[PDB]
């Protein structure tokens, strides 16, 4: 239900049942550079205080970063996971839906670096992520 | 609840509804200086490799650091929220359960800083979070 | 000097006895949203392997950010510090010089957010920093 | 004149002409999880504001990490490179020494990670590093 890349024949948990597909993240577009992603703000994506959690666009930004590292590198026979995730919160979101851009900035042979931004429904920028990939050959 | 600072008479979120009571988070210390926190590991805090998702650890650390620092600050007419949450990943968790401890090493008049650790069953380090938390005088 | 923004008659240290001063950062451009900065490699900018010293990446987008953010504050009774410089790292640069790139994403109240982009002569992508910048009311 | 852990028979840039040898640091103790160095601060460490620049406390955390692991790893073979600093400013330090502690919190195959703190000469906490090394074989 995620859109996420379709790399393999099965996966090891079933989207619905995964924190993305709990919290409802849906990947858009998705380019060996670029990829965006949105979720629809409801209580499951906010903390007791009714704001979006910060772990919520954290986990967005890592899910993008790392789906789009792995759409390129997993047929080159690589397994690709976050190393580093910065974050940083520039202004709540109460309610609408979050938006990820994540820019392909760095692409080594063993870290990909992305910029991924969190956008409100009004186009305000409220979080961004320094998402740091680390790419390995896969040990099966 | 998740055992949360008791701060107010209402919150605008149930804790069972937000992320944190979704995958489970439950605080078990808290005091100024340190705090601590773990989760049973399910498929809700999993991704679909089957991994704890790289924002799981994001968002205990989150929820963890910025509510201890409520625990301190509210009573004081102040809010505190996350502004900064640096994480790095250094040994993946597929089953068991995740344990925070957040250690407070500044505390500014408008930044306290906490160190968090996550630890999987055995004690290993899974994971560290930078947790920098900007408290402001509350609004009406 | 090194063209910082002249901003007060007098600064507690000369321009060529600071750290900026001695090893030869000098701003290009400098506007609200966007400033530049550029260095020349000599052995002061490098370490004992010979290669640019991380240090110095970091150097350059900490004095870039804050003063890009002084340029603006400082005549509104405001004081700007680096409050937190995240810099990654992708590819050395052995000679030739460092040119800075510093793009404002946010300019909150209490802090502004600089993305710092560190380019070779060739125009490669060396390192980036994300900087964050505190801007409180001057003490006397 | 560093106290540098000597691990070849030559190097590129001698301590002197360094960023490193110009701005002062000395490395005090040096075992593979743990590492301590200083530095007195002069006009030179110091940006035209008269504190400590932030680069310098990159610099520092930046030297120290990455030669702590240099000092286990030259002999086998590997290079050891800054590839994240991640520096949070706490206290302003005007004078005096800045002394930095690194400590190993993990040692990977292809990562090692370090926590530096930088604390000035009343042994208050000024500024922390968080220093993700990066360790590869050696090219030639
Ligand atoms: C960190 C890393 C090695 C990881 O690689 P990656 O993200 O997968 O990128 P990749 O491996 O594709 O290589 C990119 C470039 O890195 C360099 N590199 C990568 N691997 C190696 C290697 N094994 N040996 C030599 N150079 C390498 C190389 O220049 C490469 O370009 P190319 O020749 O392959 O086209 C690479 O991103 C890199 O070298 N980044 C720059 C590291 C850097 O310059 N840090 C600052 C200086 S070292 C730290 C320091 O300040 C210090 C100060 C004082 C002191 O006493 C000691 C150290
Ligand atoms: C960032 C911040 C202002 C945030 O405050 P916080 O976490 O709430 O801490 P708090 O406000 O409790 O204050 C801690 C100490 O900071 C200093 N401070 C805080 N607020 C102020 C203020 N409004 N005015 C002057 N000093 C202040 C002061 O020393 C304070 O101690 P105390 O005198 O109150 O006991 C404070 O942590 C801080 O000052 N940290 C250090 C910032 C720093 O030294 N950065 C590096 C140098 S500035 C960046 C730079 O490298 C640069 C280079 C070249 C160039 O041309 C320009 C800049
Ligand atoms: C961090 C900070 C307060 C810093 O302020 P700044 O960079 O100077 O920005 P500025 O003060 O100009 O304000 C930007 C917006 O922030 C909000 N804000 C700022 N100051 C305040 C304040 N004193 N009171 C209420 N809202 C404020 C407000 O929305 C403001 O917009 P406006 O209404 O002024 O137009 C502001 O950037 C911000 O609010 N960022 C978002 C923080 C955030 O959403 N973090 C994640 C959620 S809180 C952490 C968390 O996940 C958590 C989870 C579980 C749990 O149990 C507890 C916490
Ligand atoms: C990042 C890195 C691979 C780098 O390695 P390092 O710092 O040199 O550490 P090292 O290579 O020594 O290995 C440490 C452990 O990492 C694991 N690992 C390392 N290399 C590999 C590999 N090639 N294949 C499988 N596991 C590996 C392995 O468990 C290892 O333990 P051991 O079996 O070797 O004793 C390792 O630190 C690591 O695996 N860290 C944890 C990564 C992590 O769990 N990130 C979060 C989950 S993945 C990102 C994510 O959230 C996501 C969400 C949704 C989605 O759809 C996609 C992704």
């Amino acid at each position: 239900g995620g859109n996420l890349p379709d790399v393999a024949s099965h996966y090891p948990v079933a989207y619905e049942q995964t924190l993305d597909g709990t919290v409802g993240f849906v990947i858009d577009e998705m380019t060996p550079e670029r990829a965006t992603a949105s979720v629809e703000v409801t209580d499951t994506l906010r903390q007791r205080w009714g704001l979006v959690h910060g772990g919520a666009y954290c986990a967005l930004a890592e899910m993008l970063a790392s789906e789009a590292t792995v759409a390129v590198v997993h047929e080159k026979g690589m397994m690709a996971v976050g190393q580093s995730n910065h974050t940083s919160f520039f202004r709540p979101v109460k309610e609408g839906h979050v938006r990820a851009e994540a820019v392909r900035i760095h692409a080594g042979s063993t870290t990909w670096f992305w910029d991924v931004s969190l956008r409100d429904d009004a186009g305000r920028l409220c979080a961004v992520s320094s998402m740091s990939i680390a790419v390995r050959p896969r040990r099966d």
